[PDB]
């Protein structure tokens, strides 16, 4: 599933359901900017919970609230490697089904994307 608003896209947006009691948990997508300046991920809307964390490459333990993205640049996530935390999660679809959010980013502007709710110990797609 593409995503696609401006010069940017979002490919194949997952999350690992949160285990049984948590709040949190790891959201993977591909962000792309194919645009020649650069752009920056904002925001993360969303009713399921209440912000989020960007674990970025280079220095994966340290967290940043919106993404600087150069321009003609990737971030590629998974588990392991570059994700997203969920924080504070209160409601979360069942695994299978999809959780909607809306990403913000300031050049581009808004997209609604539906990333795949998958098990909680899911390590793709």
């Amino acid at each position: 599933h593409e995503y696609a608003v401006g010069k940017i896209k979002i490919e194949h947006p997952w999350l690992r359901a949160p285990l049984e009691g948590e709040t949190r948990a790891q959201l993977y997508m591909l962000v792309v900017n194919s645009a020649d300046r650069p752009d920056r991920l904002i925001g993360v809307k969303s009713a399921d919970f209440r912000s989020v964390q960007f674990h970025i490459a280079p220095h994966l333990v340290a967290r940043e609230d919106a993404i600087y993205l150069p321009p003609l640049s990737r971030v590629t996530m998974a588990p392991g490697g570059s994700h997203v935390e969920l924080v504070d999660i209160s409601k979360m679809n069942p695994v299978g089904w999809a959780a909607e959010m809306t990403l913000v980013f300031e050049k581009a502007g808004e997209v609604t994307i539906d990333a795949a709710v998958e098990a909680p110990d899911a390590m793709h797609a």
